Formats: structure tokens, sequence, C-alpha cells
């Protein structure tokens, strides 16, 4: 029932997901200067080679890249990770224009959209399990901001046209998430939570200080997919974002100066 209209949006969340007002509720506003830098946060290790790609998917709020989660070197560890996190899907957030899309902000500048790269601690078994506890997913989130195309992001935009409504699916293999990636891993990270229902708080976040450039046109094909199914009236999919959340009691710490 919940999504992203008038009715049903972020606001609403919270009755039927009471979590939503709760202490460790994602996405923030990150504060640059009050970040605190700490210099014994080690480098992220960000080992995709094998990861394996199998299909991509229009959910209805969003389109999801899935992997197959079985390929054990295909990990997230190190940065502020005790032990290892397997890649399990990617999908984006994004906005009704370029001035808006990202669920995160950098002291109140909002990004054209925010990928989000959520893997899952293997300590517990498997994705399930692993939302039931705090520190069960390691969600990497990359800012793109429009200018220079990313060709490794090509496949992904060239692929919507075929998933424009809710429930269509394709094949998606050979897909190398490494072509999303910036050069640098600096990073902030802080816990938090899930930022889709049912915005469980099981989420180390690590955002990445550099957004990646990516063309007009290629996030203009982002808002060419429709929230709807086929048959049902055109309801282009935009604004699937979640806003900032209260802080609280929380620290966001940063890998850098
Ligand atoms: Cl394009
Ligand atoms: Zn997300």
């Amino acid at each position: 029932h919940w999504g992203f209209g008038k009715h049903n949006g972020p606001e609403h969340w919270h009755k039927d997901f009471p979590i939503a007002k709760g202490e460790r509720q994602s996405p923030v506003d990150i504060d640059t200067h009050t970040a605190k830098y700490d210099p014994s946060l080690k480098p992220l290790s960000v080992s995709y080679d094998q990861a394996t790609s199998l299909r991509i998917l229009n959910n209805g709020h969003a389109f999801q890249v899935e992997f197959d989660d079985s390929q054990d070197k295909a990990v997230l560890k190190g940065g502020p990770l005790d032990g290892t996190y397997r890649l399990i899907q990617f999908h984006f957030h994004w906005g009704s224009h370029d001035g808006q899309g990202s669920e995160h902000t950098v002291d109140k500048k909002k990004y054209a959209a925010e990928l989000h790269l959520v893997h899952w601690n293997t300590k517990y078994g498997d994705f399930g399990k692993a939302v039931q506890q705090p520190d069960g997913l390691a969600v990497l989130g990359i800012f793109l901001k429009v200018g220079s195309a990313k060709p490794g992001l090509q496949k992904v935009v060239d692929v919507l046209d075929s998933i424009k409504t809710k429930g269509k699916s394709a094949d998606f293999t050979n897909f190398d998430p490494r072509g999303l990636l910036p050069e640098s891993l600096d990073y902030w990270t802080y816990p938090g939570s899930l930022t889709t229902p049912p915005l469980l708080e099981c989420v180390t976040w690590i955002v990445l200080k550099e957004p990646i450039s990516v063309s007009s046109e290629q996030v203009s094909k982002f808002r060419k997919l429709n929230f709807n199914g086929e048959g049902e009236p055109e309801e282009p999919m935009v604004d699937n974002w979640r806003p900032a959340q209260p802080l609280k009691n929380r620290q966001i710490k940063a890998s850098f100066k």
C-alpha cells in the first residue's frame, strides 16, 4: 500500500511501519563540518570481480539489479565493517528533475540521484535473517550528478525501455558494477536503516564523498520508467526518494579530511 504518492508517500509510512519514527532512520543530511574524521577508520574493500548479475526488475517503486549472492568473493568488507558482506542487489533513487533525487544530502545539497549497493553480513546466513540484526546489512551509497556520461551505466539505462512498467523483468547477465564506482573510496559512515519499508534499522551506511558524473540523457531515461503496471494509466516513476530523517543521537564519521 505504501508508495511515493501524496497519500501513501514517506509521510504516511509510519502508520504501517512505526519504526519510521525510530532512533536510527535513514537517509540523513551529512554536515561536513560536524562529521568527525576518524584517522583509524580503514579503507573500504570492494571486491566485485566475481559479482554475477542475474536480472533487472521494475518493482513498482524503482528498478533493481539482482546478483547471485552465492558468489562468495563478491564482497564488501573493511572500512567500518566487521566480517564480510555479500552483494545482493543495487538500485537507484531519483527526482522529477536534476535538482533533486538523492536521499542523503551533503550540507543540505540534493543530488540528481543516488545509487545503493546493498550487501548482507554472511554471519547471518542469508539476507532475510540479516535484516533482523543491527549489523545485518552494509549499503554503499553513491551520488550521481549531471555532467559527463558514465560508460559503465549505459547498459543499465539502455535496458530500462524493456522494463517500463511494474513487474517487467529482463535477463541482465554480465553486468560489472565496478563501472559505477567513482575514483575515490573516501566515505562517511553511520548506523541507519532501510529507506523503503520495512525501514528496518539494520544498516551500516557507507556513503562515498565522490559523486559519479552521469549525462543528462542517462538520468532522464530513469524518469521514463512508470510506477504502474501495463494497461493501467501512465504514472511516470520520479521522486522515489525518502527525505532526510532526524539524526537523533548518532555520529556521522568520515574516513578522510
Ligand atoms: Cl543515454
Ligand atoms: Zn535505496
